[PDB]
């Protein structure tokens, strides 16, 4: 009933592709303290590829690394392209979501003068030279909560142009050790990122 | 708000068991922004084992790791079999704390959907609760604030099933550095998790 | 929103001393959910030293590491011999800021029971054994947003006493890396520290 937390469920039931459909139940919750933007988030492969990763018999690289992309429009919908199913993706009620679809949720998407979109000329001034890594989080999660099982993780910020978005939260997945048979089960994550608003 | 705050005190006397009684400050502090905690977390040892860690002289596991656990009951009251001492453990007013004990604190406890109490072992076809890193933060503190001196931090949610616990938060540390004369204050380690509601009136 | 989230601006000029005057953008968001504050913090070197990291050339330990403090006084103030240019540090009115410099901050600034200003011990009792640790946050941000650049980085609390500061967040930053053309750009750091006030 709280309108200050958009997020999958608590327990959500597979709603995210990793390398197929419904590959994977991926838990993220935003909440809108001031500002910025609080967020904790676990990444769960149930089948395919990552759901027992063994690099012994596939060590290509394509087996070692992944990618989830949340894709938003101006109104900050979720779109079709997403990785993540927007069925059971809404505004908080109780252990569960709302009954009706969302219409707007601006608030809870990265500034986009903060973390702006990419530009497509060469020549920048000193002072107007923009960041690549401002619009970055690389960090670590562990799979099985095992401490000797880490995975770089990289949440990135209007990083993607996919399906013209405006707005897009981007979790990508990439380890060095050669695990033989491991579920992809990520250790929750904490994180923040500074958010936008527009009247009217 | 002073509500809104579930901690120790911010300068806690002795009030957490780690090897031995009331050998170790342990400063908590939950503020529950929305329906997530954010939580910081200190961990000085004062006496005993760890209050001086040396592993040329100690080289054992036992010597080289340690847990820290919080118990908690439905309505989210602390439990006999936790490492801390509930004197000083209660909602916030100014540095200190609030005049009686607090009766419920369910808001502040991990998410029992998110965070499932029980496990699931063996097969895994569905494997819907089968998720145990979920209900896990794994990360470092360095002790003495320095960054050469990392000990491998595991935050877990309803891990515990001690003194028919229903709620649990679970600070595990271990290392693999042999460390020399080297005092375990953690650097204070900032992290969130989901939260309970409370009914519906 | 105003009074709520003290900060630079979300896409700042030129308004950090590193090495020398003006010489990076640091973008720096308190939000006070709460007792605590929550904060993320890049920064990127625009000219001067670590502009272009080389420690091919430059081996020295004076150009693997350096330290940005901000300094304040009672009413938590920032104060010249801050790192921070205090021109555009303010409360939030939509991407930009409030209209007259700020009178009172203590409400954001680091608790001075939790993280004292002690720093010398002349005896050391059980119970009354105070901590360095506790006022520190050590981590890594990643420069260039890339997995592979590691810079050690420690947040500290009324760490320092320069300009007779009562409060101080002081972020240091270090590499054993031996970096070849790596302009320090750091990804978005989150962090929380425990904060009060309270009077008539
Ligand atoms: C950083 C962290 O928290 N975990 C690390 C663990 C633990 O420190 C501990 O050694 C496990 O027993 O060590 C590693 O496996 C290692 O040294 O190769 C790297 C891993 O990232
Ligand atoms: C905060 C952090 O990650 N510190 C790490 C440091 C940094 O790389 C530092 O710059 C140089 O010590 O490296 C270690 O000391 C190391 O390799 O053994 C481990 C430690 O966890
Ligand atoms: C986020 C993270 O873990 N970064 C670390 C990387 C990653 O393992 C990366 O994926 C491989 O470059 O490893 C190091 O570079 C290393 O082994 O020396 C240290 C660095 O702090």
């Amino acid at each position: 009933n709280d309108k200050l937390t958009l997020w999958t469920t608590p327990d959500p039931s597979p709603n995210c592709k990793v390398s197929e459909e419904k590959d994977s139940k991926l838990t993220l919750v935003l909440t809108k303290c001031g500002s910025q933007i609080l967020a904790s988030v676990s990444l769960l492969v149930v089948k395919g590829k990552f759901a027992n990763i063994n690099n012994e018999t596939n060590p290509g690289e394509d087996y070692k690394k992944f990618s989830v992309k949340l894709l938003f429009d101006a109104n900050g919908k979720l779109l079709t392209g997403s990785s993540l199913d927007g069925n059971y993706w809404n505004y908080k009620n109780k252990d569960s979501v709302i009954g009706s679809p969302y219409e707007n949720a601006v608030p809870f998407m990265p500034n986009s003068t903060a973390y702006p979109k990419i530009i497509n000329n060469g020549t920048a001034n000193p002072e107007d030279k923009k960041s690549a890594a401002k619009k970055t989080i690389v960090t670590n999660v562990y799979l099985g909560g095992d401490a000797g099982q880490p995975v770089a993780t990289t949440v990135s910020f209007n990083k993607e142009t996919e399906s013209n978005c405006v707005y897009s939260i981007t979790f990508d997945f990439a380890w060095n050790k050669t695990y033989k048979n491991v579920p992809f089960d990520s250790s929750s994550l904490t994180f923040s990122y500074i958010a936008q608003d527009a009247e009217d």
